[PDB]
């Protein structure tokens, strides 16, 4: 829960069209918008939990699934500005879902 914005506290203007001439210098009209996009999948590892399992006999494991170490690739946008090339990512999808180990152990007790 670190993804989170700030906007709701500055300037709400960001006109960027007050006029009616284009300033296009381009072949044709770039590639869209945005810099290239690149891709790094970062180490995405698992995590066991521990739930309570009532249908056991009591401190009874049970290994639903297995936890597997997964992957992410992700996709940067490196924007050349001022004659430097900066890392910021953007948007990845799933490349290789890190499986969590599902694991369901019997209730202790009443506590």
């Amino acid at each position: 829960m670190g993804s989170s914005h700030h906007h709701h506290h500055s300037s709400g203007l960001v006109p960027r069209g007050s006029h009616m001439s284009l300033d296009e210098n381009e072949v044709a009209a770039n590639v869209e918008t945005r810099p290239e996009l690149i891709t790094r999948t970062e180490e995405i590892p698992f995590e066991v939990i521990k739930k309570e399992n009532p249908n056991l006999p009591a401190g009874q494991e049970n290994i639903i699934t297995a936890g597997v170490k997964g992957e992410r690739t992700h996709y940067i946008s490196v924007l050349t500005e001022n004659g430097k090339t900066t890392e910021t990512v953007l948007d990845s999808q799933v490349t290789k879902e890190v499986i969590n180990q599902v694991v369901e152990v019997g209730a202790p007790v009443t506590h």
